[PDB]
């Protein structure tokens, strides 16, 4: 996962 701090979006492989 790349870019996950606050907003619930991680879906990244």
């Amino acid at each position: 996962i790349w870019g996950e701090s606050g907003k619930l979006i991680s879906t990244t492989a």
